């Protein structure tokens, strides 16, 4: 139908803060999210490497994932919304690690055609959590791949920004084991980035 796309920083900010007041996260859930923002790539990366299974993990890490998953029972979005995200070349596969980018900073049109073939009109399963923003913010917009996610109403999604260890991200978190369908993939006006548009679905 129509996804709300925030255009103004101070509005997104207010809307998001308006959601956070309602969540009533347990003190325990809050300590688990704070810690996630300080260590996302470690956690998301173990999740990827053991394809979801958390039995090997230390007893702390298991306490932290269970609390993150639980959190989303309190955190859902009240309307259709667009979230944004930036990624580096490895996002597409090891093959694109050292080939997606030319020497001047442009997207190698060939790798783009390969990636488009490999991902366009297909589902992707992400084993880790997905961190996003309410807009294309300055910091993560410098990255070569920008993904705009369509998130439906009532879907699991949470504005954790207020208790993030870091600033300027307008951060919305989505749950792990989420799956999304990629609808479009083109280049930006200057050819320095790929814009992926994707439809978000559930978890497991
Ligand atoms: N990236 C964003 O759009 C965004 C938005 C808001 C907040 N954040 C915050 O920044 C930090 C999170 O960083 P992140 O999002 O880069 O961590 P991540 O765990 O999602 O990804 C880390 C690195 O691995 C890549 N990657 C992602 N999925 C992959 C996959 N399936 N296979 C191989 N590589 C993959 C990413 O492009 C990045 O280079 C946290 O502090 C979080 O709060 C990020």
């Amino acid at each position: 139908n129509t996804y709300q796309e925030f255009t103004n920083i101070d509005q997104a900010k207010a809307w998001g803060n308006a959601q956070y007041k309602k969540y009533g996260l347990s003190k325990s859930e809050k300590e688990a999210i704070v810690s996630y923002t300080k260590s996302a790539s470690e956690i998301n990366g173990k999740l990827r490497q053991n394809k979801g299974v958390i039995n090997g993990f230390p007893s702390n890490l298991i306490k932290q994932v269970e609390l993150l998953d639980k959190s989303f029972n309190k955190m859902k979005t009240p309307e259709n919304i667009m979230l944004f995200r930036g990624d580096d070349p490895a996002y597409l596969g090891t093959e694109f690690q050292n080939t997606l980018l030319n020497s001047n900073g442009t997207i190698n049109k060939t790798a783009f055609e390969k990636a488009k073939a490999k991902f366009l009109n297909k589902d992707r399963l992400e084993y880790g959590y997905i961190s996003t923003s309410l807009m294309n913010v300055s910091q993560f917009a410098g990255r070569p791949i920008i993904t705009k996610f369509k998130v439906a109403k009532g879907s699991k999604a949470g504005y954790i920004d207020p208790i993030s260890a870091f600033a300027g991200a307008l951060e919305m978190l989505l749950p792990r084991h989420s799956t999304y369908h990629i609808d479009d993939m083109r280049l930006s006006s200057d050819g320095k980035q790929i814009i992926i548009t994707a439809t978000m679905m559930g978890t497991a």
